[PDB]
């Protein structure tokens, strides 16, 4: 249906003959294991080499991943292949080339010999020190290592649509994930998305959980979820194509696996993470390039990834899995056998969760009527289990039925 890929981690840049060309030989995996969609790193030329730090926006030979014909060509290859493809699109905040006359770099070069995206200090945050303040203030949170960009500008708007624009028609992205979201507001990541038509936009919009007296997050995490719902809601709800990832479910899940599988009950009997109030527009996943890789800022318990996958692969949301677990983990046969489940039961984002048993040893649930799905290290649940399911995939700490 929709099973998501992101098809990169943080060392990535640093492969021996370039990132693009070696994913260029896992096309045909990612393909077959009915995957629809994989996510690339931010292609421009960036300070940073990872791509988080983008200046010249249309220099993507100067990326540490590959040149401008080798992602074309890797784009070209997942869509002979039937997989879109998702460009990290990083506008918060860019790098800027030259110094000004007060030595701050802030005057931008967007890689043509054309005035394109060669902006000025006047498409600056108001209170970004990197500016001159005569920009507008920021609609969203600051990032401090870097110059802001005033959204509200009508020269931004339209020079980062047009770039946009080339990133889809000439390059041939199809989708987009909108790095620290939180920076600008959901009415300016509106006006990205409504003018670009992408297939599918996923948000980053990453809030630390609050936490009990011991450290972990607290089994209420609404607030939390809520801020995800409200964001979805203003870039136009089901009248767009934008989601947000389900960091509510991953900051759960993280701790829930550790003898806590109770968590993932709420209050009212439902998912207590983004998937509980608005299935179709979360998507979900076990860990990313930040809170997993060598950055490690909020790992999965490495003993416990495959409850991770069991739980999403077969749940409502728009799972997303990640690179190191499925080619570099030893568990590539496991993940590819629960998509494949998820497949063939007709399993989708919106599809239909009730949750059976939440025990610190136990979490068990039926999905759509055809699935269940049981994670943790209790083995013995059969007087749970309904008649006409079977045991069609079983591993470390999960087991998976289907109705006859
Ligand atoms: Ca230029
Ligand atoms: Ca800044
Ligand atoms: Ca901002």
């Amino acid at each position: 249906m929709q099973v998501l890929f992101q098809g990169f981690n943080w060392e990535s840049w640093k492969e021996n003959g370039g990132w693009y060309n070696f994913l260029m030989g896992k096309v045909d995996d990612i393909a077959a294991a009915g995957i629809t969609h994989v996510w690339l790193p931010p292609p421009s030329h960036s300070v940073g080499e990872q791509g988080y730090m983008p200046g010249r926006l249309y220099d993507l030979d100067a990326s540490k991943y590959g040149n401008e014909a080798q992602l074309k060509s890797l784009i070209e290859a997942f869509h002979g292949k039937g997989v879109q493809v998702i460009a990290d699109i990083v506008i918060n905040h860019r790098t800027a080339e030259h110094k000004d006359g007060r030595g701050i770099y802030c005057l931008f070069e967007g890689g043509t010999p054309d005035s394109r995206l060669d902006w000025g200090p006047h498409m600056i945050c108001r209170d970004d020190p990197y500016g001159d303040g005569t920009g507008n203030p920021d609609t969203g949170a600051d990032f401090a290592a870097a110059p802001d960009i005033d959204h509200l500008n009508k020269r931004v708007q339209r020079e980062l649509i047009g770039w946009l624009d080339w990133l889809k028609m000439d390059i041939g992205f199809d989708a987009w994930r909108l790095d620290f979201a939180k920076g600008y507001s959901a009415d300016m990541a509106k006006i990205y998305i409504d003018a670009t038509e992408p297939s599918f936009a996923v948000a980053e919009i990453w809030t630390s959980m609050a936490n009990g007296g011991d450290g972990k997050p607290n089994y209420d995490q609404n607030a939390h979820r809520q801020e995800l719902v409200n964001w979805v809601d203003r870039v136009g709800g089901a009248n767009s194509n934008a989601t947000a990832f389900d960091f509510t479910t991953k900051g759960i899940l993280n701790v829930a696996v550790e003898g806590e599988l109770w968590r993932l009950r709420g209050e009212d009997g439902k998912a207590p993470g983004m998937i509980g109030w608005w299935p179709a527009k979360a998507t979900t996943f076990v860990d990313n390039h930040d809170t997993g890789s060598t950055q490690h800022l909020w790992p999965f318990p490495s003993d416990k990834v495959m409850q991770g996958y069991a739980y999403i692969l077969t749940h409502p949301g728009n799972p997303c899995i990640f690179y190191d677990h499925f080619f570099d983990w030893g568990l590539k046969e496991e993940i590819e056998r629960l998509v494949s489940i998820r497949n063939r039961q007709g399993i989708h984002p919106a599809s239909e969760l009730r949750i059976m048993e939440a025990d610190s040893d136990l979490y068990l649930a039926e999905i759509d009527g055809k699935v269940i799905t049981k994670i943790g290290p209790r083995y013995d649940v059969e007087h749970l289990i309904p008649e006409g399911f079977q045991v069609v995939a079983h591993g470390d700490g999960y087991a998976i039925w289907e109705k006859i």
